[PDB]
DNA sequence: GTCGG
DNA sequence: GCTGATGCGA
DNA sequence: CCGACTCGCATCAGC
């Protein structure tokens, strides 16, 4: 549906193969960087040489593009799709909690299908049992309309705990996406700063409240600053119950909000791009701060930030609306 | 797999 | 039973 | 040529 969708689809499938089967994370990132830069290219690619002009597209990817443009397919991908071990590992990783290591371990023991997981559920940990339970739901997209209803529940229940919590839905939702893969929530409270003593139960109070009104249905991981779990909109009068959804909550110091919003909003590739430019400009950006870089390349103190645009200003970038960060 | 060095 | 090692999602 | 490309949380192997 995009200018170079056939090429970027091929590159994404090759990326997932290198992550799930080969366990070569830098190849996975290399394919993703190539797909992202091609996705931003304003012309329809006619040759591998044309794509090779783009940063991140090298000899082999340009060669794969020429084959795909000539034959409409890739022999390398067709061999992968046919390899029983490769496609089995590739499938098992679609279960949340089953990564490349567990997928390879299961497949070696003849555990390679969904029904194999159900039959061998005793060998799954709690996370994997949940990922298997909601396997279909977790692959459904969340229409933005439903994200607004979820945002209403989250922000309202959070206010019910304490008036001074601030909850901001980030991720693809804040980037204006018509559909989202999950709900990502950033949480702050005046009592938690970078200079304050650990106030526990700050995130626990919010998670407990969302559980009490039956919004959060299951927990995958839960600590003092990060919650990973499952949520579900309420359904009306025995009508079609909603699909269960993944939700992430991150509690960050209030004085590092805007660096947190910038990171949590994404995209992941955009963050990689922005942080790469920051180093070319004498700064280093992470999830919490932007710091200067000295003559020796050492990181200074966190710089003052009171807006997302403040971070763009430091590295001398034109401000990008969250809508234009989906890279 | 790519690119800078 | 505890500690270090490792996998997981992001 | 070749080396570069973060963390909180859950679990469990190895004592
Ligand atoms: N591999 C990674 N490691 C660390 N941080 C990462 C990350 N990938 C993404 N992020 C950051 C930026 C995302 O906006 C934000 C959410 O990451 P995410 O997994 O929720 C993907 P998102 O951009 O929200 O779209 P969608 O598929 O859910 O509709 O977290
Ligand atoms: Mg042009
Ligand atoms: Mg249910
Ligand atoms: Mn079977
Ligand atoms: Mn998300
Ligand atoms: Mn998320
Ligand atoms: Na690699
Ligand atoms: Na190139
Ligand atoms: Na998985």
């Amino acid at each position: 549906e995009t200018l170079n969708g056939g090429i970027t689809d091929m590159l994404t499938e090759l990326a997932n193969f290198e992550k799930n089967v080969s366990q070569a994370i830098h190849k996975y990132n290399a394919y993703r960087k190539a797909a992202s830069v091609i996705a931003k290219y304003p012309h329809k690619i006619k040759s591998g040489a044309e794509a090779k002009k783009l940063p991140g597209v090298g000899t082999k990817i340009a060669e794969k593009i020429d084959e795909f443009l000539a034959t409409g397919k890739l022999r390398k991908l067709e061999k992968i799709r046919q390899d029983d071990t490769s496609s089995s590992i590739n499938f098992l990783t679609r279960v949340s909690g089953i990564g490349p290591s567990a997928a390879r371990k299961f497949v070696d023991e003849g555990i390679k299908t969904l029904e194999d997981l159900r039959k061998n559920e005793d060998k799954l940990n709690h996370h994997q049992r949940i990922g298997l339970k909601y396997f279909g739901d977790f692959e459904k997209r969340i229409p933005r309309e439903e994200m607004l209803q979820m945002q209403d529940i989250v922000l309202n229940e959070v206010k019910k705990v304490d008036s001074e919590y601030i909850a901001t839905v980030c991720g693809s939702f804040r980037r204006g996406a018509e559909s989202s893969g999950d709900m990502d929530v950033l949480l702050t409270h005046p009592s938690f700063t970078s200079e304050s003593t650990k106030q526990p139960k700050l995130l626990h109070q919010v998670v407990e409240q969302l559980q009490k009104v039956h919004f959060i249905t299951d927990t995958l991981s839960k600590g003092e600053t990060k919650f990973m779990g499952v949520c579900q909109l309420p359904s009306k009068n025995d009508e079609k119950e909603y699909p269960h959804r993944r939700i992430d909550i991150r509690l960050i110091p209030k004085d590092q909000y805007y660096c947190g919003v910038l990171y949590f909003t994404g995209s992941d590739i955009f963050n990689k791009n922005m942080r790469a430019h920051a180093l070319e400009k004498g700064f280093t950006i992470n999830e919490y701060t932007i710091r200067p870089l000295g003559v020796t390349g050492v990181a200074g103190e966190p710089l003052p930030v009171d807006s997302e645009k403040d971070i763009f200003d430091y590295i001398q970038w034109k401000y990008r609306e969250p809508k234009d960060r989906s890279e």
